[PDB]
């Protein structure tokens, strides 16, 4: 029955047996071997950290937090039916990452099938549905209380979401949907789980307490439906929960050598594409690229891939597995700069095939010894921000006070502090070169510092230093 | 000979002689009886620790980052005098700090002697030499290859700069950067700060963002302006801002908790009540009142924590006003809190204007039927600055940072050039009210005075506005 | 109402309003001012923690464990009455511990007042009537649902067990004695008490603890053994158990009987006893009471705290000069010399009776060296320190219950000889330290061959650095070579 | 051109890379290690244990640095130059290149049994990798480069990691004998590795560790011993030392030797060895090596890490179909059934020899009531772990060297008397955990019959379920009652 397992993050936690039952399928062991922060392991060595670990704290958190507010308001009529739902969407919403977790639905998919609209939180839906049929689960749902018609429904919405759009719960339970993964806001348990256990492997401590969270977390009503509020002095905190994250995102996720090896491995599973098979149902053969359309077959797609590629002999993956073997012996594609726009232009997702084009067709004042082509550069665009595009997420939380606990409120940006950010979204473009000698690398650093001030980008930080004849041509940076 | 400490923060550290010698002394030992956070403890209960071993770390971390400057950099021609002055200034920084920490210097002696201005550092210098001097110890440091003329001005510079072109008199411009290590004027990065974010936090039971290892391994020292300083290297800009905002961060939650400052000001309070009645010897047996003690070391040196509880087990009738106040807190009848605003625009709130707020909040005149009017002295308002060290002014503005293709030139990053996330200003105010009339009906009275005082002032929406106020808060047309 | 408070070793925690005033009341106020670890924070400068926070702290885990049995076992029929007086227990458990701490119970009390028995745990008690019946809480515990004549005596009864075989508890039945193994555990000694400090004590020293609380939470239930019900750990962690006890004894060894500590508490406790006769302390009525009978006056003993020390240190009257000179020797460090230590052989265990007498035996001690300075019984300081397992010389482990996976409702027991081969022979011993109250470089030498002879006319085991402080002395014994 | 690099490791914090430890570490033969586990199989029991070789590496390689240049700065006298500090760091970092597949399964289980003709070390290993790592990365003349003479600096690497290829080393002459004792110390295994793994496995395993590296190397001292320099400890920190052993067995108590984590071992193990005969891995010149057989030739061996695992999960090959199904049982959790633990009695050691035999006894045993359920031997595993302080049967203790505060130079011993009376009594016992291969309701209920029976007739512990698993047997055993 009832099974205590030992997380470093959370202690001992319980899993029942419901939960056991899923997670002993080959559908969920499959995060044992797919790491959390991707190629960062590679730049952190702490972070070995993989999927397995965080899906169980995730569903871990949904249950305190779920539970934590049927305590302090039986009137919500939370039944331990609810609560099982909410643990298993919890357990199961990472279920459909990929190899390398983000690089899989972020760099790779997006280059090989262009045409298809794919995310990773699809792929969880998928893979449970898959794993639901292929364990004979919907049987064991029965046996402790849960109807999989209605629940199998509001756990699939839960994870990817959707008068009252959801088909899983009433109105009057609105707030579970507010758990593990929150599109009000962003306020959710997923985040509570990554940033301490992120933290931990990464070598980072994490200034964010969940658990006061839980605390002061409330249901009340707002707009005809009840919703998580949290306690108005706590607006502070969550405030320092966005600059938390973001934080581990400069730090950590979006560390500049961190994604030089994501789109490394990813060049290389690109050029092993076509080589490389796996069987999936009827025993149909997927490539990497397609193996998202066969659950039976992205089952077994896994961080082994890389392995499977640098090991090889045979000739066809010789071009993949150079790049692999490239980022053992650390001849990695080389830094030049970073920058980012000025006023309020943002760079179209559309327009970054061009920008290597742009950097190398950069004519800076001097003649230069080695020119080099549009290949030779890879410009690489992050958008950072609070979690809701151009939004503060605050703006969408709500509220309640000490002397009236049931009377939901707003909070603006004036009513907390002046030292708050004055945006919530920006870009960072990093320049790096794929050739890496000493006169190769000084021409890389003239045209990206002129392609800067061509396109009247922030001066890099070290532009005086590696650029010193170009940062003078430009009267706004004196 | 050397002694080893273990420290929860830093683990074991070597205390040379020399500083043990200094340790061992009234002076310093002092220090184990003033608590760091001052009333932070009545709402953190983690917060036991005391100035002693603040100081003991803030004197470690003084060494650990000389020390490694050093290594990595011969070419500064750091000795190990050097490294034993910078260690004994940080170890005795804070040797001057009151009863109740900020508690003395930021709200006491204040408002018992208004015609002085007195801060801890200051004390810190006097308390200093008057340390060196009873206890022999200039033979000591010359024993160990001080020069106790030079040395003394040094150290005693380190901790509240200049004594009176180059303005320090202790060491030579080629030397600048000694300066910046136990207290930075120049941008406040400095190893006080970084003991006390990572102790405070692990008493108070808020983890720390701030990595300072990583900093001295990223820390180098360059030419900047015809004077060697420390820079930071050009990537670490993003964890700098992160630095200062840690900071306003534990100021936010832990050091200007609500309670913690109203516990603050009620001990104030019973001190300025029992200022005449108690007496300090001090030197040649002259009698010094608390206010006073700071005026003689030997005085100074008996007036900590103890206090409180001198009043509090007291008997006599003279001390009745004061010992009332502290039961008052045993049994938690505390003034209670009425609400936060903010100025909006850019409106500074002079410190002059400080006394006269709580007359203002009694003026106003709420549109709501009451049934008690409440005076002036019935009002607390609280005026709290929180910034980044540097009024106004960005501090980063006023760091160097190095490249990794040219380690010894020196250049500026603008806040441009980082990001758009940071904060717009540096500088903020807070007001907080409270009220000294507990009950149930006069703090509904003040709840109305508050939100119309705000609404009058043209000051913030308090967060809770609409629950406590909701027959003021539609008159702000402002506001909706 | 209810109130969350921030304790760093247990992180946000509930109060429930009686409780919070209970704590909001100066005879619990009061130990904010009692050091836990009393002179161990001028050895371990990070030991600043109180009685206060760790007082808190034993409340939450005694409502922790309390509440999980009931979760797990509804047929106990555990009532938030039982959990309400549960944490309360936990909450005043150490109410009644002197200025620091365990010096006062353990050192200067027995010293002052031969003549009486008194311990911390009848001061809580004693204390926590006190603090019931001057701030009016009865009338607070009947609205919360408690009922004052039955819990206040269930209370005192966790604490210092039966306040009178036959079932020897007034305050709850035996369907419900597993409730008394919880704040304080008379059985073998498991209790949150321990689980606590263990924790804190290590957050502030600077020592890292082996020993997971939680989970025995997680594998603990209530059993039938012998018509009784009690808490029962699983059989898989015997194993954590007798780690338990291992930690505990590791703690003492490093820091709460820590060489230095120890000899600052005596110094102390030496300068309390040269100023009992001049301090006076305000008590009920306005009786006056000194340091030493405070005890018998619970409002006097509410304004006796570690501020005596400073009281003493800052003081100018010329009959306190004895004492404020042995404090201001510790400001300066000239502390009493550590010459060294050991132990008995074979099984003689040192009667409390012979304490008194064991420095006149070093003196004595005529060794074969010549010396410059002969040395009177009054400068040296012998120490003598039980180290055990909780339960003099029984294994604590022979008194827990156990129950297995297959049917965990029936209780077992485990010997030793089914755990470990590695596990300790006795558990029980005794440390016997020796200083030299004069400080200077001949009288030390002096000093330690008086000590190293002595143990070998008692034949103690050989101190460690025998050979290289009396290397004259050492060849003597031929059971050392 | 090239220079030193900071690396962010959870336990140590930011370390620093020599340039030289940097071109070691960036070569396929090092970075293979973050392809294997440490822990084994240990994850699928602790799922914080995810933690690889790699960065385990790192940290001795840092510490094994700490402690050499602490030594140098306390004592120039000993003359360690930082030719001596490169050479011991980088004997740190490269300790453990020649692990296989899941750690200690592969030496300590696979391989005994796929070829039991080889004695084969995990050691050994590290010195071949190491040869391979250095001729295949033209890693000499960097050595050069740094000041260190390849002649004489890799054989007192390779020295350092597995001992000794009058004084046996050739590496380094008696005067810097200490060298030897920083990353594997064959006196008494008071060494860096030991510190890094005790931090990084609790850090990972949700462990606090009770064990202070940083203190030791504090009161960490040179002394001659037996005309040869020696790392020798403060007096005081002798009970430190019993307790760093104590800490490492308990780990393995805890953690390493689990008995889920262990059987999750064999059954990887036993998928390996039903594979061996089919998977094909490309090793120098092309030729074609077995799993086990990959340790003959390093290029190969480059190329088998923690992978194998999952190259034999996702295989289709129907000759692979037997050691998939295995491993397919791992992911459902149909895992083999643990009966019961017990130990020997008395000093009854069971021979390595015996191993293979004793499935066959279990099944032998004829329990006094006729069983519905025969069971063939071959149903049954016994898994026979030695628990000891890393030298078999001795206290480890007995061969540290110590030293007193008033003679830092002189070094002496300490016995186990004059220390505690708390101590383990001996220093090395054996556990026997005894699984059935069967899953069903009706074989588990007759193994256990079987085990406690055959525990009686061999007169080994009473399992501590053993009343309630096989109430009819344990009345039988006079001796257990
Ligand atoms: N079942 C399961 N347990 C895991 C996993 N990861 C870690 N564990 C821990 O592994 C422990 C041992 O596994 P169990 O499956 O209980 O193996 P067992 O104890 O032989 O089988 P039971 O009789 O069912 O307890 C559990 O108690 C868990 O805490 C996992 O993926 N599945
Ligand atoms: N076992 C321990 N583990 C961790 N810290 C300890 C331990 N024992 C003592 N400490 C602490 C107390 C001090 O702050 C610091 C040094 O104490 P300790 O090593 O006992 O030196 P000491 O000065 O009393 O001995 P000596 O004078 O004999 O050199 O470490
Ligand atoms: N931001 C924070 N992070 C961590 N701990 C905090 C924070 N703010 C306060 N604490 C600690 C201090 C106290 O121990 C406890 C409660 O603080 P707080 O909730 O503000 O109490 P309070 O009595 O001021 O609230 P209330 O507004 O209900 O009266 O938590
Ligand atoms: N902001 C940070 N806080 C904590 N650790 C960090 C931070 N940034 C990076 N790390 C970790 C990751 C690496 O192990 C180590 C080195 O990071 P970084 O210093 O950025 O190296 P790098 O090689 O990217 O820099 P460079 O090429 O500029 O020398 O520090
Ligand atoms: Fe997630
Ligand atoms: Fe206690
Ligand atoms: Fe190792
Ligand atoms: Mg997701
Ligand atoms: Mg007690
Ligand atoms: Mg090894």
């Amino acid at each position: 029955t009832m099974k205590v397992i030992n997380d470093p993050i959370h202690g001992h936690i319980e899993l029942h047996p419901l939960l056991v039952r899923i997670i002993d399928t080959p559908q969920f062991q499959r995060l044992r071997y797919i790491k959390q922060l991707g190629g960062g392991y590679y730049v952190f060595p702490g972070a070995s950290h993989n999927r397995f670990e965080h899906s169980l704290g995730v569903g871990y958190l949904a249950g305190c937090l779920v539970h934590a507010l049927g305590e302090k308001q039986p009137e919500l009529q939370i039944s331990e039916r609810d609560v099982l739902c909410v643990q298993i969407a919890g357990l199961c919403h990472d279920l459909g990452h990929g190899p390398f977790s983000h690089m899989f639905d972020g760099r790779f998919i997006p280059l090989a099938r262009p045409e298809v609209k794919w995310t990773h939180e699809q792929g969880s839906v998928m893979m449970f549905e898959h794993l639901i049929n292929s364990n004979g689960i919907k049987p064991v749902m029965e046996q402790y209380g849960l109807i999989p018609e209605e629940d199998i429904c509001f756990i699939k919405e839960q994870i990817v979401g959707p008068l009252w759009p959801y088909k899983g719960r009433p109105e009057n339970k609105s707030f579970l949907y507010e758990i593990v993964s929150n599109k009000r806001n962003g306020i959710d348990v997923d985040k509570w789980d990554y940033f301490a256990r992120d933290c931990h492997h990464l070598g980072i401590q994490n200034n964010f307490d969940y658990k006061r969270f839980i605390k002061f977390a409330r249901v009340c009503e707002v707009d005809n439906e009840l919703r998580i509020c949290a306690r108005d002095k706590e607006v502070g905190n969550l405030y320092d929960m966005f600059h938390t994250r973001n934080s581990l995102h400069r730090r950590a996720y979006q560390h500049k050598v961190g994604n030089i090896i994501d789109t490394m491995i990813t060049d290389a599973f690109l050029k092993a594409d076509d080589y490389i098979e796996i069987t999936g149902a009827g025993g149909k053969k997927y490539r990497i690229s397609t193996a998202i359309d066969d659950m039976e077959a992205y089952t077994k797609l896994t961080d082994n891939i890389f392995l499977e590629i640098l090991y090889s002999t045979d000739p066809k993956l010789k071009d993949a597995r150079e790049i692999l073997k490239q980022i053992e012996y650390r001849n990695l594609f080389k830094y030049v700069g970073e920058t980012q726009p000025t006023g309020q232009i943002k760079i179209k997702r559309e327009d970054y095939e061009s920008l290597p084009k742009e950097v190398a067709s950069a004519k800076p004042k001097v003649l230069l010894d080695v020119k080099l082509k549009a290949e030779d550069f890879i410009v690489d665009v992050i958008n950072m921000d609070y979690g809701m595009q151009e939004k503060n997420p605050i703006d969408h939380v709500s509220f309640y006070c000490k002397t009236a606990p049931n009377r939901a409120i707003r909070i603006t940006k004036n009513q907390v502090s002046q030292l708050l950010p004055e945006k919530f979204a920006e870009q960072l473009i990093r320049v790096y070169c794929k050739k890496v000698d000493r006169k190769s690398l000084y021409a890389a650093r003239q045209y990206f510092v002129q392609w800067c001030a061509d396109r009247n980008f922030t001066k890099p930080q070290d532009g005086d230093v590696i650029a010193p004849l170009i940062t003078p041509q430009k009267k706004e940076w004196n």
